[PDB]
RNA sequence: AUUGAAAGUUUUUUUUUUUUUUUUUUUUUUUUUUUUUUUUUUUUUUUU
């Protein structure tokens, strides 16, 4: 029950890696401004040296859709971690959750393990924070 | 119409002076504005 409780760190994990980019890559930069010496009006997201970084923000989407992916295709239940449609709100456990996170944790955390999918508990939730990190 | 009477118990004198309801006493001790969200989809550098 430690993969949930945050209060104490057992393990740290951390992959450094390098990503080279075998097609041509576009990270949208928002295609409202164009502040810096760019190319085309279509400005991929730069740095202000120009530096064209990868938002973190999307690492954590890519992952957390072909996760989805995965797990769907090994028939899997999964919530959809996105908008008002996550396993906690699917279960209608969510006021069941909110009254035990005031009440005894140990029920909370029981609740959490037992009525929760596995991508929203990895990632995140709402009101939940992600065992996973992901930088830009 | 008494043995038979006609006299203010009155004048005069400030219950006044000395003395700060005063000294000491911090409306503070604790609480991360975080938390789930891929700037994404559509478009053949192209003809008489």
């Amino acid at each position: 029950y430690t993969f949930i409780d945050k209060r104490v760190i057992k393990r740290t994990t951390m992959i450094e890696g390098d990503v080279e980019t075998v097609s041509p890559l576009k990270i949208g930069g928002g295609k409202d401004n164009f502040d810096p010496s760019s190319l085309a009006k279509d400005s991929i997201l730069k740095d202000v040296e120009g530096r064209p970084i990868i938002p973190g923000s999307s690492w954590k989407g890519i992952f957390r859709s072909t996760g989805e992916r995965i797990l769907r295709l090994r028939n899997i239940e999964v919530c959809s971690g996105i908008g008002k449609d996550y396993c906690l709100n699917n279960n209608r456990k969510e006021r069941d959750f909110n009254s035990a996170l005031k009440e005894n944790v140990d029920q909370a955390l029981e609740i959490f393990w037992d009525y929760t999918c596995l991508n929203c508990k990895v990632f995140g939730t709402m009101s939940v924070i992600g065992a996973v990190r992901f930088l830009d």
